[PDB]
């Protein structure tokens, strides 16, 4: 597998949350999430990544007019993450196109929503709004399948350029996720993914690269079908940056059965199919890094822990980053509304390598042990950086295979140094006696 890298050339293993669904309908575009909430997250789970929801409607409230005060608010939040050593992926988020479809949808500004008078009647599940005539038309207009709105993708690309212009020099931002769960309307499958979807990604990448040459551009397949383990027809996106391509692949995982009986078997084979397809499309895109941009479930469902642990194990084997859906309060999230921890906290709170001085070829961890094998890179001078939870590591560390450079018992960051001229190096970290 391939990895995103920090400025020191270290390979990044990304672990965090989507923050947050509450942003979707917030008048000011911000999630109901405070700096104290982030402090709690970090203290409880030692996460190092966030998929932070932004919105086109907040970026471009009128055609060609960008809201710099909104971008100030996003920058403020990114600062909270920066102060705690997080890396940030900005997600241009939508579901069901726009709030203006009837609230139910979110994403596009009202001026960019053309339903052409076609109906959007109430449905028993939110996902079924996607196939209502007015919503299908709004998407068909956006992709210019109707031929009536070529301007919409151009506006979208330039809205992304405005965001990239603000964040190009932001050391905490590592990725731009160009579109949440792309939906093709009357176009579905390769006709959509290799057609207007890929075309929008190319135009948007090109626009972004006018102002930001180094942030990873992350592209998703269409969500319907592919979320459930079907193949993607997405095609390769060109990166005009000088030097190596910085495109990454950011699919989601939402097995149909969602964890017991035949449902468990179906979910397990879905993971297998999803893995094979994800690996294939990551190759098509140029042997690119993978970020599992969303997965999640009601943690109060029997079998939830086993599912979660299998997904993280799979991500680890694939060298994938993970942003769990989501940090929002409730049974899916790490905390219930009153602040009580769910199953997720103890499940996610395990040792992991955050930034590796070389390619991690394999690793494992339990509550009181981490082992990591590194393919060396002599060019990297920064140490390997590892998270160790206090539960299992209440005092000092015992490290075999590396020299301890620092052990910060407050931030929970262990830094170690390994030789680069002795082949692959295995580092094992356990609690001091
Ligand atoms: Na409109
Ligand atoms: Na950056």
């Amino acid at each position: 597998p391939s990895y995103l890298k920090d400025d020191d050339g270290r390979s990044l293993i990304l672990r965090g949350f989507n923050t947050a669904s509450s942003a979707k309908s917030a008048p000011d575009g911000m999630p109901q999430f405070t700096e104290a909430d982030l402090a709690r997250e970090y203290a409880d789970m030692g996460t190092n990544f966030v998929r932070f929801l932004i919105s086109w409607r907040s970026v471009e409230p009128a055609p060609g007019v960008y809201d710099q005060q909104y971008l100030d608010r996003v920058e403020d939040r990114v600062g909270w993450y920066a102060e705690r050593g997080y890396k940030v992926m900005l997600d241009m988020h939508q579901d069901v196109y726009s709030g203006a479809i009837t609230a139910i949808g979110n994403g596009a500004p009202a001026w960019a929503t053309y339903m052409d008078g076609l109906p959007v009647e109430p449905q028993p599940r939110w996902e079924l709004y996607y196939i209502q005539p007015g919503v299908m038309r709004a998407f068909d207009n956006f992709w210019n399948t109707t031929g009536k709105h070529p301007e919409l993708v151009e506006h979208y690309a330039k809205a992304w350029r405005a965001v990239a212009d603000r964040f190009a020099d932001n050391d905490a931002v590592v990725a731009y996720d160009l579109m949440n769960e792309p939906f093709g309307g009357s176009l579905q499958g390769p006709a959509f993914e290799a057609g207007p979807l890929a075309a929008m990604y190319q135009r948007t990448t090109d626009a972004i690269r006018q102002v930001d040459q180094d942030t990873w551009v992350c592209v998703a397949p269409q969500a319907i079908g592919v979320n459930q383990g079907l193949p993607s027809g997405l095609t390769k996106i060109d990166d005009p940056r000088a030097g190596q391509q910085r495109i990454a692949y950011c699919p989601h995982l939402y097995p149909l059965p969602l964890h017991e009986g035949l449902a468990r078997t179906l979910t397990d084979v879905t993971i297998d199919a999803w893995r094979a397809n994800t690996a294939h499309t990551a190759r098509v895109l140029g042997d690119v890094p993978i970020i599992l941009g969303e997965f999640g479930l009601d943690t109060t469902l029997p079998g939830a822990r086993d599912y979660i642990e299998r997904v993280y194990g799979t991500a680890r084997e694939m060298g994938a980053g993970v942003s769990y859906w989501s940090s929002d309060p409730g049974p899916w999230g790490p905390y219930l509304p009153d602040g009580t921890q769910t199953l997720l906290v103890d499940t996610l709170n395990k040792p992991y390598p955050r930034a590796v001085a070389g390619t991690p070829t394999e690793w494992s961890s339990t509550s009181d042990r981490l082992q990591l094998t590194i393919e060396p890179d002599a060019a990297i001078t920064a140490p390997t950086e590892i998270y160790l939870p206090e539960a299992g590591f209440p005092g000092d560390v015992h490290v075999e295979g590396a020299d301890v450079v620092g052990w910060d018992r407050q931030s929970r960051l262990l830094t170690v140094r390994t030789p680069a001229d002795s082949g692959n190096v295995t580092v094992t970290v356990t609690p001091a006696a």
